């Protein structure tokens, strides 16, 4: 999908992790965050679309989903073993790393 589709997908899923009350609802919104991150990640902002992929622009775009990702997973560590208010914690320092990711390309 679209770059500025998965970056609302991300926001809507942090919002829902913001308002859950349990860990599965938590778990489910961070599932559908790292499938958008890795989505987000294949969608090459028309400004680099002529760069090679080993260019430090793509590896700039790239790795800052990797990052992104990175924290999604310890976000979801801390949602499997029912630590919601844990999990609620983490998922709101994704923010940082969401802007850090896509902000600059949109």
């Amino acid at each position: 999908a679209d770059l500025e589709d998965n970056w609302e997908t991300l926001n809507d899923n942090l919002k829902v992790i913001e308002k859950a009350d349990n860990a599965a609802q938590v778990k489910d919104a961070l599932t559908k965050m790292r499938a958008a991150a890795l989505d987000a990640q294949k969608a090459t902002p028309p400004k680099l679309e002529d760069k090679s992929p080993d260019s430090p622009e793509m590896w700039d775009f790239r790795h800052g989903f990797d990052h992104l990702v990175y924290h999604i997973d310890d976000a979801l560590k801390l949602a499997n073993e029912g630590k919601v208010k844990e999990a609620q914690a983490a998922a709101e320092q994704l923010k940082c790393h969401r802007n850090a990711a896509i902000q600059k390309y949109l």
